[PDB]
């Protein structure tokens, strides 16, 4: 009855008045590619680094599956294809995000979304998390704070799987095109420090053809950054 | 994202662009109940339009009561109607009629402890030669995603009342069919008479012009109007 128009994420949709998380869902149960799994709310629902995520009635939570047939070096590319659709969908809204590389997109520099991927045999899980009309932490933003007006759920929701099908599918035979597509619209020329082992700071200048953020330190040394297990924050 | 409400039916909801059947799926697969199974179309056709859509059911009452549970689909889909200011009769008794023109099916399918409710409703969808729509009675397009939550509302309210009150649902069949008109009754032979109302087990009482009252329990005969 949704009358869904995509070529395959979408192509079935599980939706959930509640659910522990989408993510979890997504990787226990044998689900056919392109398949959505989407609840009002997660009572365990959590983003990259394992990071706590209230997940309250009135945002978007879900997850897709996802079985890309390319290159093994391609396939950790596909975090990309959350961030950047919700940036295209946040436009289609007269909202202008932002990526906070790797996995978040922000606007005014305040969280919005934020996306992540997970894997169970050759399945990949790729779950996203954007408010909408529920209530945010402090610091945090949502599409109805930024237009000061409630939003439509399922409008967000058509549009977010429209631009992701069309995503995917485009990344299947050009898998390097997302890359330039997360490079405009992240943030970039700014002062960024990694955290954790080793912790540095210096220049976020780019990403690499790796995705990897390239980072100029006041020394001049280059550092490359892998996607993944990592923490950054704007200085 | 759909934000439902309710309390059994509709907790989850599993849609599809297509599929073979909505009915085969929800008893094939393994589901909860309130489990809802919906599809823009049916291969085996149900046309994009429609609402094509499956309730899985596992209601703890007596088994006398189980043959009443086509009854919960066919008012569900009376009241939603209702709402759109159609008028939609039941055709003892799994159909609904707009002036005696099919406009929904309701089939369900059960092994005890998994019953399938199946709902079949013309909306926006073309429909065969004799049948109606939403669409054609109101004259316009008719948001199916509105008609869905309507029905599942309806049915979720029907059907926890009917877990503690197996009973009520009849009263709501008595006032919402055909009754009054005379009909065939075609099974073991045939026969004709007035349908004159349902007794206490969802049965036709049919009186045949000679006087005699025959009981029908469906399940292996089909009504036809004269």
């Amino acid at each position: 009855m949704l009358g869904l128009k995509t070529s395959i994420i979408g192509r079935r949709v599980i939706y959930f008045q509640e659910i522990t998380s989408t993510n979890e869902f997504a990787k226990t149960s044998y689900l056919e590619e392109g398949t959505v799994i989407v609840a009002d709310k997660q009572t365990m629902g959590h983003g990259a680094l394992n990071r706590k995520w209230e997940s309250p009635e009135g945002g978007l939570w879900l997850s897709i599956v996802l079985s890309p047939k390319v290159p093994q070096k391609d396939l950790p590319k596909i975090v990309f294809l959350g961030a950047v659709g919700v940036v295209e969908t946040l436009k289609e809204f007269s909202i202008d995000g932002r990526i906070k590389w790797p996995n978040d997109v922000l606007v005014n520099y305040k969280a919005i979304a934020g996306v992540l991927v997970e894997g169970k045999g050759d399945k990949i899980v790729l779950g996203i998390g954007l408010n909408v009309n529920n209530k945010v932490p402090n610091g945090a933003t949502s599409m109805k704070l930024e237009l000061g007006s409630e939003v439509p759920l399922l409008s967000v929701f058509r549009s977010l799987i429209t631009n992701l099908d069309r995503l995917y599918l485009n990344f299947l035979k050009n898998p390097m095109d997302i890359l330039n597509l997360v490079r405009d619209n992240m943030i970039l020329g700014v002062r960024v420090k990694i955290l954790g082992d080793g912790s540095f700071e210096g220049i976020a200048e780019d990403i690499d053809d790796f995705g990897r953020l390239i980072i100029r330190l006041d020394s001049g040394e280059v550092k490359k950054v892998i996607y993944g297990d990592v923490s950054l924050r704007f200085l």
